[PDB]
């Protein structure tokens, strides 16, 4: 859509939304651009010093997708998968060879071929679903066993943040009430030695400095939670795949005016991988990236009470701490939605062809000839299509994480119950 890059699109209130029809079902253009139009011979053959520069094969024909760009799809959501295509009619390779031999009545040569390309049949069509769906199912059945302790351990952390925020609120409340007794009773728990001067009662100083042990406990937990939460969300991405070798033979290619014939075998790696993406079913369609906060925001909130030079204590303290509570709640609620309605939102079925090494054999008129060569691949196959269904999905994550959301929503309401 004009005014925007390929992958983006304006929303209902002119938001920066991913054009899913362009990312997932893009129009394919054919590229025939001759990438390596020349090749060189630089040596001697049968007492004829050659230093030529010759054209190699053309008619590249590569079906491929236009470069697009994306914005995130859930709260601290990674970017959605984009459908990609690079599908040649045939695989192209560049040969940098030294062919040399000395025999017969001055029937000698030693020449350097460079950037001479040839193509081979492309084995684009393969499916490894039979190797993948076992691996998928094994991953699903095993999941609750593997992470069950890790997940519940991260759950324990978030409940404990709730205890600290609760305790902090008791503290704040006492200041708002003016009850210095109760404030010092809250402070008292953090030092085993029970001391209380009362040289001059100052609620806000005693709050700010008295509750340092708590602010430290909070910081640590807050940061630990974020780290455990970000690890947990990664569990929703599931990827499985399998690779297999394949051999294609190239033969009777004559560089240098048919003085000699080369032949060989290339060992390819055909690989198939499949990914699936669990997230909030509501979230992906119209996720406003403007409503999304930076990761720095949470990390800053943890330390805000620690922040040595803070003007606001001296002149607008009630606002300062109430605002803090609201920002914290807000972020926790936003995370609460990430354990709410879990389904598969995105995923991919990618197959490609890589290059493992090769053998060259060079024969002249029936007679073997020494050949020493380097191979680099120009055109190889790669096809990654988006899919959002997977018949084999066993998991009911909603009930795995049901406990999580209840806690995050509980804490959120606690933070709303703070008053100026």
């Amino acid at each position: 859509s004009p005014k925007l890059p390929r992958g983006l699109r304006f929303g209902a209130d002119n938001e920066i939304l991913n054009d899913f029809q362009e990312l997932w079902f893009p129009d394919l253009f054919i590229e025939s651009s001759d990438t390596h139009p020349w090749y060189t011979l630089k040596g001697r053959v049968l007492n004829a010093h050659l230093d030529d520069r010759l054209p190699n094969v053309g008619g590249r024909q590569v079906r491929r997708t236009p470069h697009r760009v994306t914005v995130p799809i859930a709260s601290s959501g990674l970017r959605p998968v984009t459908t990609v295509q690079y599908d040649p009619a045939a695989l192209s390779f560049l040969l940098n060879a030294r062919v040399d031999w000395d025999f017969g009545n001055g029937d000698s040569a030693n020449l350097v071929i460079n950037d001479f390309l040839f193509r081979t049949f492309a084995p684009k069509e393969f499916d490894f679903s039979n190797s993948l769906v076992p691996r998928y199912t094994q991953a699903f059945s095993a999941f609750n066993a593997k992470y069950g302790t890790m997940i519940g351990e991260g759950l324990e952390t978030i409940k404990y943040l709730g205890l600290l925020l609760r305790r902090l609120r008791e503290g704040y409340r006492a200041v708002k009430r003016g009850d210095l007794r109760a404030l010092r009773r809250v402070i008292q728990s953090y030092h085993n030695g029970k001391w209380k001067p009362a040289t001059a009662g100052n609620l806000w100083l005693e709050f700010r400095y008295g509750l340092m042990p708590l602010f430290y406990d909070i910081r640590d937990v807050m940061l630990d939670w974020q780290n455990r939460h970000d690890k947990i969300q990664r569990l929703l991405r599931f990827s499985v795949g399998h690779g297999e070798d394949y051999v294609v033979e190239f033969d009777n290619l004559y560089p240098a005016v048919a003085y000699f014939k080369l032949k060989g075998e290339i060992t390819l790696e055909r690989r198939h991988r499949h990914g699936i993406s669990y997230a909030n079913r509501e979230g992906y369609a119209v996720f406003d990236n403007g409503s999304l906060r930076p990761v720095s925001d949470w990390k800053e909130l943890a330390t805000a009470f620690i922040n040595p030079h803070e003007v606001a204590w001296e002149l607008t303290p009630y606002s300062f701490v109430v605002d803090w509570f609201l920002n914290v709640g807000d972020i926790l609620a936003q995370q609460g939605q990430l354990y709410h309605n879990i389904d598969i939102v995105d995923g991919f079925d990618r197959r490609d062809i890589r290059l493992k090494s090769f053998t060259i054999k060079g024969e002249r008129n029936g007679r073997p000839v020494n050949v020493s060569a380097s191979l680099s691949a120009v055109d190889l196959f790669y096809s990654r299509l988006h899919t959002s269904n997977l018949p084999f999905a066993t998991l009911d994550l909603d009930t795995t994480f049901s406990s999580f959301k209840h806690v995050l929503d509980s804490i959120f309401l606690l933070t709303q119950r703070v008053k100026r």
